[PDB]
C-alpha cells in the first residue's frame, strides 16, 4: 500500500501533451479520467502528473497502464537515491530536482518519477515546478526535431533538459564559492561560518544525487530495449557525458569548498594575533610609565628628588626615553 | 555455550501459529510445549525473550536440528549482523537501537532469527522489540501475511526491524539541525559534548548497517528456501531500504564531521571580539591615566599646575587623544 | 639465523601429547627429548619458549623438514602476521599483545605455529601466554579437543589468541572512556600526551590485525592438510571473529581521531571564559581609575575639588558608569 | 540547446588563422591562410600535414572542415564544448583527443586552460585550439630545420611530437607550483600576514584544478599505447609509452604536492598560536609586575591622615626596597615560562 | 633539443669511475678503469659479471655501452633521467630496472636520493649510478670472500642479491626515522619553540617522498616474484620473494609513521593553546584583584573637599581591610579556575 512520505500537498494538475509529426495538442484537467485513455494513442503523449500526494491518482493510473504496485509505492517514497528499472512493459526513472534559493541559501529537492510506456512518458511531480518548459516550447513550437519522434526521445528529451539545470545550479553554486571565500579572507561577515556550513552541507546532497544519476544514464546509453538503438541511444550518450562533466564539478567544489573554515580560523588567528599585540605595546609602555608616575604621587617626607626644580623634567625625560627605547625593541612585531 | 549479554532478568516465550482461515497464539515458560510446531504444516512464530537461558536454547537448538556452533554465535550478543545458509535452515543475526534521549546514547539488544521449514525462530535478550507491527498484522489479518509462508514471516520481521532504523535516524537528523544551530551561538561545554557524542553515535550506527546490508544483499540474491515465486521482490524492497539507510548515514556522518570546525571558528571570532572590546578601552585610557598621573606627582616646580587654563588644557588633550583613538579604530570596530 | 627480538632470560620446552583418552605433559630443556614426536600417531603440542636460542631452533627445523627461510623468519620477531603454505607444514606468525594500565603502553610478544602430519610448533620468545584455556581442555579432556586431530589443535590455539584480543579491546574502550572525560569534563596535566599515547598504540593494534585478519582469511578459503569435513567452519567462527576484531578498532580510530578537536573546543570555551572576565573587570575599572585619577591631580584651580558636593557627586557618576556597564554584560556575562 | 546543433562555449572570440604545416623528408611548406578552403585538399596529402585551427569559437570553419574530413557530428559538438575533461575516442578512421593547454598567471596566482582538439586522420593532424597561444613550437621548429626524426616520420608521429610537446609543458607548470610551495612553506613560519593565508588558499585551489585534469590524461595516453589500430605498431608505440610514462610522472607529483599543501595553513596556525603566545607572555610579566608595584605606589599616594609610614623616614626607600623585591622574586618566577 | 636524444637530468656532475666484478665459484675478477672499451667484451662471459658505471652524467659512456649491448634507446634515456618512479620494464634479451637508495641526515634533516638503474642480461648486470656511494658493498664482500652461496649463482641471483641489499638499505633509514620520530614527538609535548614547527612539517614531507618511493618499490618485486621469463624458477623466485615480503613490511613502517606523524601538529596546537590560557589565566587573575584595589586607593587620593573618611582615624586601616577582603574574596572564588 501506498503512503506518500513527502511534505508537498497543496498543488494538483495534470498536463496532457499529445503531439504528432504534424500539430501538437495539449489540456490542463484535475480529471483523471480525461487522460488515461491516451495509454492507446498511436503518436507519442506526455501526461504530466503534479502532486502525487493525490496517492488515489497514482494508484488509478498505475492500474490502468499495468505498473506493478511496488513500482507505485517507491514513485510515491520521495526519499530515494536516482535509479532505473527496466520492465517488460515500461521503463521506470526516478529522479532529482534541485532549487537553489539564494538569498536563505538552501535547496530544495523535488523528486520527478519517469514511467515510459508504450508511446506514452508519464510523469510523477511532487509540486507544480519544474525545468521541462524548453521540452514543451519545442513541442508547442518546434525548433529542431520532436514532434518528427517518438515517445523515446520524448524521455531523452525529458531527462536532457532536467540535467541541463543542474549545469545551471552549479553555476548559482560556483558564484556562491566565490562570494564566500572572499568574505573568508578579505571582506568577512556575520554568518561567513554559518554560511560555510550550509555550502559543504549542499554540496553533500548533491554529491549524493549525481553519482547515482550518472548511473541511471549508464544504463540508458548501454542495454537499451524499448528505445530505438537507430536513433535515440547517441541522444541518451550525450546526457551521459553531461553527467560526468557535473559529476567533476562537484568534486571540485567539494574539495575546495573543504579548505574554508581552515582560511577562516587563520584570518581570525592572524587577527586576533594583531589585536593582541597592539594591547601589548600599549600595556608594555604606559604601566611602567604609570608606575614611575604612581611613585612620585606619594606622599612620603623623606622624598629628595621632590626638591629639585629639575626633577619634574628629569622624570619626563626617563620616562620619554624608557618609552623610546620600548618602540625600538617593537622592531620585532610592530 | 555461555551468554555474553548483560540481561539476565527475563524469560517468556510467545508463539504465534497462524494461517489463511485461524490464528493461534499463546505465552509459556515451558520450551516442550513449543517444540512440537516444528512439523507444523501452516508457519508458527516462536519467538524465546531471554537467552541467558542457555538450556532452553540449547534444547531448542538440539531439537530443530541447528549445529551448534550457531547456537554458540547466536548467545554471544557482541557481533556483526550476519546471514549464514545452510541445508535446512537460514540462521540471520541482527540489532535493534534505541536511542536514549537525556544521556544521548544509543543501546542495541541482539535478534537471532532462524527460518526453518515452516517456522521463524526468534532470539532476544529481554523483553521489548520492534516487532508488534507484525503480530498486529497477524492478529487482526492484515496485508496478506495470513495467506503467506514462514519466509515472508521472516521477509515481514526483518523489514519491520529496518523500518525501525528510520525512525531512529528522524531522531538524529532531529539533533543534528539542533545542533548546527547550537554550535554558532554561545559557546558552553554542553554543545561540544553533545557534538562528540553524535559523532560517536554515528559510528556506533554506521559499524551496524554496513553489515546490515550484506545480510539483506545476500537474502536478495541466493535465496533456496525463499520462494523466489513471491517473496524475493519483497525482500529486494528491504534490501533497497537498508541502502536509502546507509547513505542517510553517510550524509550525517559527512556533515557532522565539520560541526567542531564551525565551532572552533565561532568561539574564536566570539573571543576575538571580546579582545578587541578590552584592548580599545585599555588603549584610550591608559595613556590618560597616565597623564592624569603625571599631574599628581608631587613635585616641587611643576609650572602647569599653577597656570589656570591648565587644568581645562588636560581635559582638552585628553579628549582629543581619545578622539584620535576612536577615529584610528576605523579598522576593527 | 640471528634473533632479533629482547628477550634472553626464559628457556623451557613444554609438551603435551594427547590422545582420545591419555594425556602426557611434560618440560624439558632437552630439545633432544621432544623430538621423537615428530612421528606420533596422536596430535602433539610442543611449545619452545625462548628462541633466542637459535640452536634449538636449528635442531628441531632440521628434524622437521622446515625450509631455513623460514626458521629465519621465525626468529625475526619485527614482522608482520603472515601464513605460508608448504607441501607439508603450514607456517603461521602471530603476535601477543599485552597492556599495561598506569603507564600506558603494549607491549608484543611473536608467537611463530608450523603445522605438521599431527604436531603443531609453538615458537615463544618468554614465557607467559594465552594458550592456557586450551591447556586446560587438554588435561580435564573438556569441549571435543580430545577426540580431534593437530588442524584443530592449532584452530583451539589461534581461537585463543584472538580471543585474547577481544579482552585488550576492553581494556581500549575503557581507556578511550577514561580520556573522553578528561577531555570534555574535568581535564587532567597529561591528557594531551595520553591522547596522542592511545593514537600511537591503536595504529600499533592496527596495524598488526589487518594482517591478522588475512591469515585467517586464508585459513578459511583454500586448506589443503586442514580436514575440510569438520575443521573449516571453526576457523571461519575465528576469521569472524578477527573481522568484528578490526571493525572495532577502526571504530577506535575513527573515535580517538576526534579528540583533541574536543579538547581544542573546550580550550576555546575555557579561554573565551578568560578573556570574558579579564575585560569586564577592565571595562568597568580603566575608566573609574581614570576619573579617580584625575581628581588626584594636583592643578591650581580644580573648582570641583571645593565644590563639596562634588566628592559625593564622583561617586555618583563612578558608580553609575559602572551600573550602565554590568547592564551592557546582559551579553555576554 | 537542442542537442543537435554546434556551439561554442567557450570564452575566446577575437582570433582566427589557420597555419598549414605540409611536410615530407625533402621539402616543407606551411602558410597562415583565414580561408578554410586552401586547407581542405590536404585530406588526401601522401605526406603528413599539420592543420592548425586557431579560433573555433568560428563554428563555421570547424563544421567545413569536419564534414570533408568526415567527423561524425557528435565529434564536433565535443570540440566545441571546451568544458570538458581530456578523453580519447577511436573511430574508424580517425582517432579523436581532447587535451588542457595551461598557463600560470603570477600576480594573480591563478591558472586559465585552453583546450586543444586533435584528430588523427590518414595522413593528417587536425588541430583546433581556442586563441593563439600554444604550447607546440618546439614541434614546428623540428619541422622546420628537419630536426629529429620527424620529417622522416608518418602522421601518427606528428601526434606523439604534439602530444609529447604538449605532456612537458606540464614539467615546466610544476616546477613553477613546486617553487611556489618551497617559497610558502617557509613564508607560512614568519609573520602573521593575510597574503600567506590568501596564497595558500590560491595554492589549494590550483592544485585541485591541476589534479582534476592530469588523472585524465593519464588515460588517454593509457589508451594510446595498449590498443592502437592506426598507429604503426612497429615505430609509434615506443614513443607514446614515453609520453604515458611521463604523464605517471607527473601525476604522482600533483598528489604529492596536494598531500603536501594540506597541511600548511596547519603549519600556519601551529605558527601564529606560538607567536600569539609569546606576545601574550609579555603582556603578562609587564601586567604582573607592575599592577602589584602600581598599587603600592597607590597606596601611599591616598590622602589619608595618620599614615605613620609616611613618616617615619627609613620608609621611602624600604618602599622601593619591597616594591624591587617583590619585583625580582617575579622575574625569577617566570623562569617556567620565559 | 628532441625528445629522442640523451641528457642526463641529474645534479651529480664530478665523479665517473667503472667496476667490474667477473666471478665464477673459483676466479674472480675485479679492476676500476675509466675505460669503457675494457668492459665492453665482458658481455660474452660464460660466468656471471657486475659492470658498475658510476657517473651518468658522462651520457656518452652510456650511449656506447647501451648500444654494444643493445638496450633500445627510449631505456638509455631513462636511465639518464633520473627524476622518475621506481620501475620495471622487461624485453626479450633484458630486464631493466629502477630504483632509488636514500640518505637521511640528521642534524639537516632530509634527504637525498640517488637513483639506480640495473639490467640484467645474459650473463652481465649493469648498473648505472649518479656518484660514488651505494649500498652494495656487503654483495662486493660475499664475491670477494666467496660467502654463501652467489659465486655458485648466476647473473639473476646476482640481481637479487643487489636487489636486496637494496631494500635491507630501507630498513636502516626506517630506524633513523622512528629515532627522529620519537625526538619530535616530545619536543611537541613539553615547548613551544619556532623549529619544532618546522621539523614536524618537515618529517611529513619526508615520509611523503619516501611513501611515494616504497608502493612502486613494492611493484617492482611483486613483477620480479610472479611472472619472471628466464630468471630461474626453479631456485630464485623464492629469494626474490623474500625481498618481496620485506618491501611489504617495509611499507607498513611507513604507513605507520605517516600515520602517527600526522598527529603531531594537532598536539602542538593543543598543548600551545593550553598553554596560552594558562598565561590568560595569570594575567586575569593579576588584573582582576589589583585593577579595583588600584581604585579604591585611587579614590582616596583625590585631593578633594571635604572628604569625611580620610579624617577617621580608622579610615586608613578600614579601606586597607576591604582592600585585603575583597582580594581574598577573588582569590576564593577562583576556585572555580585552578
Ligand atoms: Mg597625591
Ligand atoms: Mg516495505
Ligand atoms: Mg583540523
Ligand atoms: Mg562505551
Ligand atoms: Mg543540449
Ligand atoms: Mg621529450
Amino acid at each position: 500500500t501506498l503512503v506518500y512520505t513527502g511534505k508537498y500537498r497543496e498543488d494538483f494538475e495534470i498536463e496532457v501533451m499529445n503531439y504528432s509529426i504534424e500539430e501538437f495538442r495539449e489540456f490542463k484537467t484535475t480529471d483523471v479520467e480525461s487522460v488515461l485513455p491516451f495509454r492507446d494513442s498511436s503518436t507519442p503523449t506526455w501526461i504530466n502528473i503534479t502532486g502525487i500526494h493525490r496517492t488515489d491518482v497514482v494508484q488509478r493510473v498505475g492500474e490502468f497502464f499495468g505498473i506493478h504496485p511496488l513500482v507505485l509505492e517507491r514513485i510515491l517514497n520521495v526519499h530515494q537515491r536516482p535509479k532505473v528499472e527496466f520492465f517488460e512493459n515500461y521503463v521506470f526513472i526516478v529522479l532529482k530536482m534541485f532549487t537553489y534559493d539564494k538569498n536563505l541559501h538552501e535547496l530544495e529537492s523535488e523528486q520527478v518519477s519517469l514511467i515510459l510506456t508504450k508511446n506514452c512518458v508519464l510523469m510523477f511531480q511532487e509540486k507544480i515546478g519544474d525545468v521541462f518548459d524548453p521540452v514543451r516550447e519545442r513541442i508547442r513550437y518546434n525548433r529542431g526535431i520532436i514532434r518528427k519522434k517518438r515517445a523515446d526521445y520524448l524521455l531523452y528529451s525529458l531527462i536532457d533538459a532536467l540535467v541541463d539545470d543542474y549545469f545551471v545550479l552549479l553555476e548559482k553554486i560556483d558564484d556562491e564559492i566565490d562570494v564566500l571565500e572572499e568574505e573568508v579572507l578579505e571582506r568577512p561577515e556575520k554568518e561567513t561560518v554559518q554560511r560555510t556550513h550550509q555550502l559543504k552541507r549542499n554540496l553533500v546532497e548533491l554529491r549524493k544525487t549525481i553519482w547515482p544519476l550518472r548511473e541511471v544514464l549508464s544504463s540508458l546509453y548501454r542495454d537499451v530495449p524499448p528505445l530505438i538503438e537507430k536513433e535515440t541511444v547517441p541522444y541518451f550518450r550525450r546526457v551521459y557525458d553531461h553527467t560526468i562533466q557535473i559529476a567533476d564539478t562537484v568534486e571540485t567544489f567539494r574539495d575546495i569548498v573543504s579548505g574554508l573554515l581552515d582560511v577562516y580560523l587563520s584570518s581570525v588567528s592572524n587577527k586576533t594575533n594583531e589585536v593582541m599585540k597592539v594591547l601589548t605595546i600599549i600595556a608594555t609602555i604606559f604601566m611602567p610609565l604609570t608606575f614611575i608616575a604612581g611613585i612620585y604621587g606619594m606622599n612620603f617626607e623623606y622624598m629628595p628628588e621632590l626638591r629639585w626644580k629639575w626633577g619634574y623634567p628629569v622624570v619626563l625625560a626617563v620616562m620619554g626615553v624608557i618609552a623610546v627605547i620600548m618602540v625600538v625593541y617593537f622592531k620585532k612585531k610592530k
